[PDB]
């Protein structure tokens, strides 16, 4: 109702180390903690996505006696939770004895339709480090009475393999050949092989091959699977990765039948350039992606489009066009990552396997939900009217969403480098910066939504202040063009300079000095990896992955670079965050919820997963908080960011705000007015009209009525709050 905080839970951050930190949250004014997956998952998981047990609370987080002991301790001081949920998939580890018991007993397992496996007669996992025969002759696969282990992984033995062991009277390694092992194994209903020379013939999480899908449309497994989430004394629920159902509404449907229609239920959700919701998914939105990336686009300068576009152009010697780009990606992807998938996908569709990565190569949404939406939501792609059978339709569905993520999200986002800033989950690369009616129309369509407002996720590709930063470059072309022709003559790199290009924006970004800068390189190969032009992580290039680093490590290593970047960067870095100020203005006080990811509510500067997934230091938040004042704060300093959140959660308390009424360079809703720029470097030329007593918000400092200019009204920080009386 008034705010959401995201805590990645694990066992560096318990369910007792939440409620240590509970005044704190309490105090910043934020009323649901939205919390990480909390069903055990694998031992050590550091983000708890990979369940391994539905009917158990992770014992690593607290367990049982752990979460209602701070859901307790939490309603206690008015806060609630959003429970981070996990339908889609579970983990390959031995701690998933469902899926253990399936790879023992077969079709004699209960559990044999709760997992999405292709075949009736075997289950292929390509989990080994390498072939079967060389890890045998290495000897990394220990024997015992009944289960092999590999690398620290343990299988259940059959019938068929535990009477071959009685025959020979051999339980252990000592006593049987290398060809005996390899007998057992051949036998087993499971299959290993080398990572890369095996299709998984199941349902994954993308392509992820540890992670299989479980067969929730089944009435016994969606039951089976929400027993404990169905008992969780909750406010809400986040549902991960919904379109990897076979039917989200029937699955949404018994959700709300299970846990009743009060409960506030977001989606994780990726949506379009013009998709909304389906109507009769009874849920009150998604995480906020769609909010993320207006406001992305409409905090980057339009002016600096046509420059930015053919200094790129001309810096890597190339014209790259980005609708086909997206093309070849989704393609590259569909046969790199999903090929053994899509060659069943044909056959069950009766049609050719081109045509098939055709088609999906040109989905303009994540997916279709038939059989609720019209066969024409297809129409545009399957241009020959190739696709008829429905459940094979349906079928495909449940792939759909993993070209769109793989193709866009994590390899088109990291080669079209024009202005990175914009290179994030959920955006639209072929637009480029946005308008503040365009933003209007935006919220004027959301006036009532309770959906999350985010900026930053344990998934987004930068947190926004790194955003806030590079999108500077937009207002600024010319002065950016004369920096990185400098550094590229000074430094004189052997790379791609398309590469070259994203580390000089991610610095940008980035930037608190150089020193921590195996953060910056991790994260570009990383970046080189994903874009899968010289290097891939299924083979590594390390010859020039070395260039790379090389290049960064002289990058930190010339004193030239870094007196002319460190002063051409305090600009950067005084401008972002004034539209940092901006963006965080405008989620708190749009229409619907604001999120905010743990430590963002000051300054924080992430790069992809996993730099995303720092720790985050509460103790010193907790100090900040407890210094917080309003004057005479550095723009840099963190308690000004600070300051916002605690001051706009609060706001969003005491003063209505279901209306909104768009200004030329602001909005209404109620007795509060907001007025921003989200151009920074250039001073505003507007007359303003206050027409009423109003009060400063942030400085608690009246402003009496009359006629303004804007760049007064805004100041430095480039945005205002004023509040009637
Ligand atoms: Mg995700």
């Amino acid at each position: 109702i008034i705010g959401t905080y995201r805590l990645q839970l694990n066992k560096g951050f318990t369910f007792y180390d939440t409620i240590e930190n509970l005044d704190y949250f309490k105090e910043l004014g934020v009323s649901h903690l939205y919390l990480s997956p909390i069903l055990k998952a694998r031992p050590g998981s550091t983000h708890g996505y990979d369940v391994v047990d539905h009917s158990e609370i992770n014992e690593e987080l607290g367990g049982e006696e752990g979460y209602f002991k701070l859901v307790k301790e939490a309603k206690s001081r008015g806060l609630e939770i959003i429970q981070d949920i996990v339908p889609n998939h579970m983990a390959v580890h031995h701690t998933n004895w469902r899926l253990m018991d399936l790879l023992k007993s077969w079709k004699n397992s209960k559990y044999y339709n709760y997992f999405d496996h292709y075949d009736d007669d075997k289950i292929i996992l390509p989990i080994l480090e390498d072939e079967l025969d060389t890890v045998i002759d290495k000897g990394l696969i220990k024997l015992q009475k009944d289960n092999i282990e590999y690398r620290g992984l343990v299988l259940p033995i059959n019938d068929e393999g535990v009477e071959f062991l009685k025959r020979i009277n051999c339980f252990d390694n000592s006593c049987l050949k290398k060809e005996d092992i390899k007998k057992l194994l051949l036998m087993q209903y499971y299959q290993l092989t080398y990572w890369k020379k095996g299709y998984p013939n199941y349902r994954r999480f993308f392509a992820v091959n540890d992670l299989i899908a479980v067969r929730i449309e089944l009435d016994e497994v969606f039951r089976e699977s929400h027993e404990i989430i169905a008992k969780l004394p909750v406010d809400g629920l986040r549902i991960d990765h919904i379109d990897g159902l076979y039917n989200p509404k029937e699955y949404l449907d018994k959700l709300r039948q299970l846990v009743g229609n009060d409960k506030i239920i977001y989606v994780e959700k990726i949506l379009s350039i013009n998709e909304k919701l389906r109507d009769d998914w009874k849920v009150d939105g998604t995480t906020g992606y769609d909010f993320l990336n207006y406001v992305n686009m409409l905090l980057v300068d339009g002016s600096g489009e046509e420059e930015l576009t053919k200094f790129y152009e001309n810096f890597i010697g190339r014209k790259i066009n980005i609708d086909e780009l997206i093309i070849q990606s989704k393609k590259l992807v569909a046969n790199q990552l999903f090929k053994g998938d899509i060659e069943r996908l044909s056959k069950l569709l009766n049609v050719n396997y081109d045509y098939l990565v055709d088609f999906l190569a040109c989905m303009k949404k994540y997916r279709t939900y038939l059989p609720f939406e019209d066969i024409n939501g297809i129409r545009e792609c399957d241009k020959e009217g190739k696709l008829k059978d429905e459940k094979g339709i349906m079928r495909l569905q449940q792939y759909m969403p993993a070209i769109f993520a793989k193709g866009y999200e994590d390899t088109t986002l990291f080669i079209y480098n024009r202005l990175i800033s914009l290179n994030e989950v959920g955006s639209d690369l072929r637009r480029f910066s946005l308008s503040i009616e365009d933003f209007h129309n935006f919220n004027l369509s959301r006036v009532n939504t309770i959906s999350m407002n985010t900026l930053s996720t344990h998934d987004t590709k930068f947190s926004e202040d790194v955003r806030a930063r590079i999108s500077v470059l937009s207002e600024i072309p010319k002065e950016w063009e004369e920096r990185v022709k400098y550094w590229h003559d000074l430094l004189r790199p052997n790379i791609d300079k398309n590469d070259e290009y994203r580390f000089y924006q991610t610095l940008v970004g980035s930037y608190e000095g150089f020193d921590n800068k195996e953060r910056i390189k991790n994260h570009i190969i990383k970046v080189i990896r994903e874009a899968k032009v010289h290097t891939t992580w299924e083979n590594p290039n390390l010859e020039y992955e070395k260039k790379v680093l090389g290049f960064i490590d002289e990058v930190f290593e010339n004193s030239s670079f870094r007196n002319d970047f460190d002063n051409f960067e305090k600009k950067i870095v005084y401008f972002g965050y004034m539209k940092s100020l901006v963006a965080t203005t405008l989620k708190f006080l749009s229409p619907g919820v604001p999120d905010i990811y743990q430590g963002t509510e000051v300054w924080r500067f992430l790069l992809t997963d996993p730099d995303n997934r720092m720790a985050v230091d509460f103790r010193k938040l907790r100090e900040l908080l407890n210094n917080l004042t309003e004057k005479n704060l550095e723009l840099s300093d963190p308690r000004t960011k600070m300051l916002y959140v605690k001051k706009l959660l609060q706001l969003r308390r005491e003063y209505s705000l279901n209306d909104y009424k768009p200004l030329p360079f602001g909005f209404q809703r109620g007795k509060v007015t907001v007025l921003f720029s989200p151009i920074v470097t250039r001073e505003v030329k507007e007359k303003i009209s206050i027409r009423q007593k109003s009060v400063d918000w942030i400085r608690n400092e009246e402003i009496s009525s009359g006629e303004y200019n804007l760049s007064e009204l805004i100041g430095e920080h480039k945005v205002v709050i004023l509040t009637e009386k």
